[PDB]
C-alpha cells in the first residue's frame, strides 16, 4: 500500500496526505525524529539525502511533487486529457514556486522578511484567482471540472498563507470560496479536523 | 505548431529546445528583449509574470518544467509505464533542485559563493551517477531504456556545470559517458553545434 516517511510536521507532506485522505486511500506514516535523522543512516540512503520518502509497494519515491504527480497519475487526478494535464502541471509549478518563497521566509529570515513578503503576497496569489475566473467561473476546480493533485497542493498553499497572513484571501473571492468548498469535501473535512493533521506543526522551526 | 517566447539566452529553455531539436520538431522562436520586457505589457499578460511562454496551437503554457512534461507526454518521452513516469519525475525534480541552486549562485552571489558551490557539487551530482549505475549499468538513459524529457533536462544541467566547474564530471564515469553519448545523438549534436545554440549566452548576466 502506501507509506509516507517524513518528519513530524505538515510541511511538504500536507498536500499529498490531504490527497490520500480525500481519495479514501489508506497509508502508513513513518515518523522520522530529528535524532534519527542526525544519526546519518537514513539521510545517506535517501536519493537526495532528504524527505519525504514514499513507498507504493516496492516503488520508492522521493520529492513531494513526484509523489503528488504519481498519486495524480495512478488515482486519476491529472486532468481529463493532455491539455488539462499540462495546465495541472502549470498550476502545480506555480504553487511550488510560491511554496519555495514561503519556505525561505519561514526558515531563513522570517523576522526581517515577513512584512515585505506579506506585502508582495497579493501579487503572488492573483494568478491563481485569475485561473479560477477562467475555469467555469471558479465554481469547480483549479483546472477542468474534476479535482487534480494541483488542487490539493494549491489548497495547502492557501491554508498555510491564511495562517501567515490572516485575511490574505479576502481580496480574492474565487480563491476564498475555493478553499471553503474544497475544505468542505467530507473526507477532507474530517481529515483536516483530525489530530493527525491538527496536532502537527506546519513547519519544523515553530514559525508559521 | 510550437513557439518558444523567451529572452535571448539558453537558460531555462535550453533543455526543451534540445528536446525539440533531437525529436525532429519544428518550432518558432520569439525573442523578448530586455527593452520589450521592461515596457510591461508582456510581463502582465504572463500568468506568473515570467518567461518562458510556450504555444502549442492555441494551448499557451508557462513554466519550463510544464513545457518539458507537456512535450514528454505528447511526444512519448515520459517512461514506458507509470512506474517509469514517476522515476522520470523524480529525476527532473532533482535536476530542477540543483538548477535552482545554480541559478541562485549565478544571479545572487557568484563572487563569494562559487568556491563553496563547486566544493558541494560532487555531492550534488552523485545521486545522478547512482541512478545511472542502477539502470542497465548507465549504458542507456537516466530512466528506462528510452529517452525522456528528464534526460534533456539533466544533460543541460551537466553541460552548464562543466562550464562552471570544468572537470566536475571526471569523478563520475557514468555521467561523463552519458553526456558524451547523448551529445552525440545526430540531431542533438547538430543542434548543439549550431549558432542558434552556441551564440546564445547560458545566463542573462554574463556569468557562467
Amino acid at each position: 500500500p502506501y507509506t509516507v516517511v517524513y518528519f513530524p510536521v505538515r510541511g511538504r507532506c500536507a498536500a499529498l496526505r490531504m490527497l490520500l485522505a480525500d481519495q479514501g486511500q489508506s497509508w502508513k506514516e513513518e515518523v522520522v525524529t530529528v535524532e534519527t535523522w542526525q544519526e546519518g543512516s537514513l539521510k545517506a540512503s535517501c536519493l537526495y539525502g532528504q524527505l519525504p520518502k514514499f513507498q507504493d509497494g516496492d516503488l520508492t519515491l522521493y520529492q513531494s511533487n513526484t509523489i503528488l504527480r504519481h498519486l495524480g497519475r495512478t488515482l486519476g487526478l491529472y486532468g481529463k486529457d493532455q491539455q488539462e494535464a499540462a495546465l495541472v502541471d502549470m498550476v502545480n509549478d506555480g504553487v511550488e514556486d510560491l511554496r519555495c518563497k514561503y519556505i525561505s521566509l519561514i526558515y531563513t529570515n522570517y523576522e526581517a522578511g515577513k512584512d515585505d513578503y506579506v506585502k508582495a503576497l497579493p501579487g503572488q496569489l492573483k494568478p491563481f484567482e485569475t485561473l479560477l475566473s477562467q475555469n467555469q467561473g471558479g465554481k469547480t476546480f483549479i483546472v477542468g471540472d474534476q479535482i487534480s493533485f494541483a488542487d490539493y497542493n494549491l489548497l495547502d498553499l492557501l491554508l498555510i498563507h491564511e495562517v501567515l497572513a490572516p485575511g490574505c484571501l479576502d481580496a480574492f473571492p474565487l480563491l476564498s470560496a475555493y478553499v471553503g468548498r474544497l475544505s468542505a469535501r467530507p473526507k477532507l473535512k474530517a481529515f483536516l479536523a483530525s489530530p493527525e493533521y491538527v496536532n502537527l506543526p506546519i513547519n519544523g522551526n515553530g514559525k508559521q
